[PDB]
């Protein structure tokens, strides 16, 4: 159930793949598989963890991170206007 990983990386935010897999503990081997579908469509996404042994994986950190109100209000509407 991807479902339960992505709302799960809503409440929380930062942790290994078999680390996520024991937050869900549903098919961590599945899980992994998951984030990795999942990262290729943009709605999650994961971090070559230097230090450990497992990357990370987390929701695409949250939301208003690009299309924030379009930024369409900015560049004054039309000048002199």
């Amino acid at each position: 159930m991807k479902n339960e990983i992505l709302e799960f990386l809503n409440r929380h935010n930062g942790g290994k793949t078999a680390e996520i897999a024991e937050a869900l503990a549903v098919t961590d081997y599945q899980a992994r598989y998951y984030l990795l579908l999942l990262e290729k469509a943009g709605m999650v996404q994961r971090s070559p963890l230097r230090r450990g042994m497992a990357t990370y994986w987390f929701l695409k950190g949250e939301k208003q991170a690009g299309q924030s109100c379009s930024s369409t209000t900015l560049e004054h509407h039309h000048h002199h206007h």
